[PDB]
């Protein structure tokens, strides 16, 4: 029998033939994940028509044999920034992805700021599941980290030397009971330009606002005593920091502050995981030990093409409760530029350690079938993004990101 | 959680209007059918997927207020003839529906005789499921039965007369395993009319070209001499006879001979059923008993608004087998023109005496889910078409057609 | 030989069914409109396709029998506010359409208050026809005025009690050259509620900011202290103003301040035609003439019905340029609820005293046949709309607005 | 102002992608070609419209980086065979353009034979222009000449050595009065095949059995006589050879037996052009001269990449008049593997010494414009594929041949 995105390419109809090739590419990928994962054949069905209404009609352009068409400059390629399966004790198993919404014609006079791809995949994705999709986070953050098109428009002189123009990026949770939370992520950068404002000051400022508008306690002292220090200003780049919640009921959502920092030791690590030691706990310190196990199994190993490592590319984010202060990081190494191959044997060591054997087999499933690259050819460096660390009170917290349009580098 | 022709419709492109307008009535018939048969939810998304690009296309215009667009002329109201629930031993249930494949503008001097509905279908099904349909005695019959446009454009004075210039009829059997197996009815009267030949005399001719040229055993001896007979034409409309094939590997499919009576007695009724005493056997004594069960019990009640029956009206069937001489018969009582509540609660009692409880609910539930009308009102003419009986070796075989498109009419 | 509409039609994908409904029902009038213009057929095929591709995707729903599609509540029947012919001297005419851009699903928990249709159209045509969309007014006026989506989600309990959500209107002035200008009318009423503010007062203070911003002098010092004054507000609705603004190179715009007023004597016709006397000149007493003489010429005459007539209900207009400052008036006569037929005689008989023969001839042309209710039905109330009348220094002014979809109501 | 296919193409919704990719290749070329003669804007954007909605949707798969996606094998790369403007005296000059109608999944086991491409193209064009496509002619040779689906899948080990099972081509006269003359060729290859019998004598028995059905004079016997000789079989590829006529009605159309040879000398030509001699004067003699004239002034030059000339491949028809006994030839000299600076050259000196400058400069503006390859690589040979040839009482009639899909190739 067929499997769902088959018969579905086959009888679905598409608007655009750039849908229709975003689907020829991604479908594959997302369902031969949801399927290794284990999700059911009408969720599958569910999650690829979603993918097929909402979110590739806001993918932008599919990038043609030049890429002349993708007016949108970005330094990701063309398509979704990742493509993830989380992994958790239990061989609990969930499938993401995220997605920049594009639009067809952003980056040109009609759209230079990309305002309406993503309300209309949020308008999409309530209208497919109406009252899965609360705006209240989105509506008290949208005026305060992200820009719109007007104010774009007159402030253009003052953002018109940024490269990367994103003022929101979206997030589908794909949940095995073909439920889609979405996830919103806001880097102000923009906001931080045009008002001429620091980004620490504006994101914790929007986090106190909706404190004092929700009663909701995302305890924010340590993260901003800590990223207003110089000593992490030396590493940490703020101008590629962002904040993210879930399009949820703010009692049960979440605030959370990324940033970028390109680091050299361990003990910087260790700086951006706890704040400056002022996170504490178990769970800081096992955390830390899996980071540390994964720096060493992936970071130690040479780079291709013989280049060689200035130095480690690292994001975190720290995520507050509404119900309570607690304050909890979550590492993403970057592997873009390393060998998928030994990025895959790291995820496995490490799987493996933790005993997670049929997560390990589902890795490797995902990677066989649909990122053939990584086995066909062993210099690859097109599969894997990201690999995410963080160990809840549940256990480990290991997510695993891949570029899903990994077939259009290779 | 929504069903599944809830969130397609939601989600689902459709390149007409007249396509949503048909899914918007019959994706909840046909979708609540398979449900309470028990097709899983992937079959459901299946199947309805192949009623979306395969079948509604080729459905033909939606019927507006006053049915101007209904350029095709026919006796039937517009949409499917049909869309039945067969009912076995073993709460076996298979739903199926049926169509005479309409293009948008047969009728008109494009499509004067509907010519490329029926084969678009095809092509269609055949891309959908490769290997499903087999053309070989669709190859063999079509010339044989069927006129193609050319013809009926040089012949057109020879059958301008005909009111349902009908040539190929399509139904779609909906296996709960996803596969669809397709039926070809051809009712030749367009054939005999320019070949100013005998219905019965084409037909069989055709089934003995098919013999000869496949070494099947197609007996027709008994069905010819019975529709030869005088006394036969005097109740046997022959202008209304057509031949079914499944579009099947010729060992594995069927030849069926329809045609049209309207007779007064059970008498006749056995006429047709045994073949003038030629068919003989236990099952066709029990078959014709449940027949007459099904007489005394729909045909004894009043004719709605106090109209008079002149008489009971009837189509019948003989099924050949390509392994054996084997003449099966199934009669179809016509209660289109009758109290569906009558209609129903017959259902209801012949389904009690077999001992078919499930199938009592099953039905019970398709008549109030998918046809409300039938309990809103109690003069309700417009849900039930026709009562297939037939006893076969397994035990008894009852299949009930129903109008999927009757929220039109009411 | 077809005319543009019908072959396109005809030609023509549709990607949803109530676009191809509100094509049937308004190409056929928009296209006779242009061509008793006297448009050209190049011309005629690029506003139809610019109505295909901009506007009717953001018609909205096309009401159904019942209207329970129509989830945006709304005083006027779905569809364009209006379709004009403005009439001036030299058999100068232009054909314009005034839209308010509405969702699929504006009025559903999705887009309670329809904030991307308005934006969605105008990015389409300036991806038309690039460069003659200019957005400074409008990225000037969008926050001053209209209220974006997430302030209307918060502050919903503010305007949940209005029962037209309405924020910006657009219009479409279609140019015999092809080109399109677009029009912005930002009608400020749930600004007002949610900051609990003057009309008169917010709508200034953004006309003076874009002043101070821009160096472009729009007078409106005689239009504040008029609709200031307590005399005007027992007649005029200030609820019900707006502003409007040309899309276009500011230094090439206008700004237009808008109100309604149901008045019952002339002299209150000339409190806000001239500004309580603020404005003056033979332009002024010219115009007043032609007022008076429409006024006397159709509400003189019997309401449909036999009903009494109340009072006349009178918007009004006042033109300031970014060149002098020039205040000048547009008044607009209400006559939906009057006999089309009246309506017309009207019209011919000022045309006839103009000398605008030719304009009558067209006016009775577009009438009979794109309007044929008004001949058909004697007792036709669902033609015409409003009567703008004006006297520039090039002379009369005089636009005939529509109910293009009138054959919806009749 | 844009140009008709920019506007379109910006405007158009495109039923699947491979269209859109057919329009972006061939709208340009064609409308190019259609305002460099002259066309009215108006008749561009009908026959643009008409190129979308008939034609393209039966262009079939466009041609991707490894031409995996064509499954219907020809000898003729994907797309139109060509794109001829006709030259005559008087600067008359029509567009035409010749397609073989291909379906989507022609060549598979859906398709084998691609049956339904060419009569939903006749369907489709005579609902754009009801009246236009007439098939007395059609329905009289479709059966003769062409093998329906069925046949061919019945005796396809008949046929299933044949390369190209081509059955029908379509071409489409585009008028300078938007109206469209269909006209269908039928290569009988497969009838011949499967019947086993001469192409000469089914095609001309299909033209007689017309003659004694309709009343009308087509003379085939010179035809005849000439292409039963033997001396013609040994440069005359009969395999090759194919009937057309326009679908107009049949006292107003045309029969055209066309064939291939493969000759060295001008006498052959001859042979071909005059059928033996039979036919004879003025016209003839002028027609070899323009003829011969072409013949040493392209295959004179050297063949590109150093390749010497086996033969030159020549096309060739024969026109009979329905209204009297008249042949008339047209030869077609195959200048496919040329240089097209060359075949450019020959074609300017020609129409300089017939005294058509303004030919002379269309032919140079289209070449310009529409094939700019010609003159960025002076070695191109993916432009021109044809130049005909004939001499009718008029003057000379020159067609000129250009592969619309150039841009494809190069
Ligand atoms: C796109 C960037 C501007 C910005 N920075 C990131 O690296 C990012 C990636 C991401 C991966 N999964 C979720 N978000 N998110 C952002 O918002
Ligand atoms: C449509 C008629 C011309 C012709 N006669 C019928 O009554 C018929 C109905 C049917 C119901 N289910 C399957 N076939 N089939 C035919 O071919
Ligand atoms: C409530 C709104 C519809 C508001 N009110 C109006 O009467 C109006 C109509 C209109 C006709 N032509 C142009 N505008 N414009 C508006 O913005
Ligand atoms: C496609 C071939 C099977 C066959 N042979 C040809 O060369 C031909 C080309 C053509 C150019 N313009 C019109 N016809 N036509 C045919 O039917
Ligand atoms: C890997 C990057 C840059 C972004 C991470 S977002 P997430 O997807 O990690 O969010 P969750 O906390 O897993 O929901
Ligand atoms: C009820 C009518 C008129 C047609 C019957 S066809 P069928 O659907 O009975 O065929 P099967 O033998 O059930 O496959
Ligand atoms: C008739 C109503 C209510 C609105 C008028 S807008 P307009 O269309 O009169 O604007 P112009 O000044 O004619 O451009
Ligand atoms: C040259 C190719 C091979 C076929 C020629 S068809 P045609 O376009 O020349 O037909 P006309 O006689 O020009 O109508």
């Amino acid at each position: 029998s067929p499997s769902p995105w088959d018969f579905l390419g086959r009888v679905l109809q598409f608007q655009h033939g750039d849908h229709k090739r975003w689907w020829d590419v991604l479908a594959p990928v997302f369902g031969i994940s949801m399927a290794s994962i284990g999700y059911k054949l009408d969720v599958q069905y569910r999650h690829l028509l979603v993918l097929y209404d909402a979110v590739i009609p806001n993918m932008g352009p599919f990038p043609n044999s030049n890429a002349s068409n993708i007016t949108w400059t970005s330094p990701f390629p063309p398509g979704p920034l990742e493509a993830s399966v989380n992994y958790q004790a239990g061989e609990s198993s969930m499938f993401r992805f995220t997605i920049e919404p594009v639009g067809p014609h952003a980056g040109t006079p009609a759209d230079p700021v990309n305002e309406l791809a993503a309300k209309q995949l949020m308008q999409r994705l309530g209208q497919l599941q109406p009252g899965g999709v609360d705006s209240t986070m989105f509506d008290h953050f949208y005026p305060l980290l992200c820009v719109d098109g007007p104010e774009a428009r007159r402030q253009w002189d003052s953002i018109a030397h940024i490269y990367h123009k994103c003022h929101t990026v979206t997030a589908l949770d794909m949940q095995r009971s073909a439920a889609c939370t979405l996830k919103t992520y806001f880097p102000p950068l923009l906001r931080s330009t045009i008002m001429n404002t620091s980004m620490v000051d504006i994101m914790f400022d929007a986090v106190e606002s909706f404190r004092k508008q929700s009663g909701l306690y995302f305890d924010y002292t340590k993260i901003k005593e800590f990223m207003s220090e110089e000593k992490t200003h030396e590493t940490m780049m703020v101008d590629r920091s962002y904040l993210s919640f879930d399009c949820l009921d703010p009692a049960k959502s979440r605030i959370k502050i990324y940033t970028e920092a390109k680091v050299k030791t361990l003990e910087e690590a260790y700086s951006f995981w706890s704040l400056g030691g002022r996170l504490s706990g178990p769970e800081i310190d096992y955390g830390f030990k899996i980071v540390s196990q994964m720096w060493d199994a992936i970071y130690s190993k040479e780079l291709p093409g013989g280049k060689q490592r200035e130095n480690n590319h690292i994001q975190i984010n720290w995520e507050m409760s509404a119900k309570d202060s607690s304050v909890a990081p979550k590492l993403y190494l970057t592997v873009i530029e390393d060998y998928d191959a030994y990025v895959s044997s790291a995820i496995v060591d490490l799987f493996t350690g933790l005993g997670w054997a049929a997560h390990v087999q589902t890795h490797k499933k995902i990677e066989k079938e649909a990122y053939p690259m990584c086995d066909a050819n062993p210099q690859s460096t097109h599969a894997y993004v990201w690999i995410s660390l963080a160990y809840k009170k549940t256990g480990p917290y290991i997510t695993v990101y891949t570029n899903p349009g990994a077939s259009i580098l290779e």
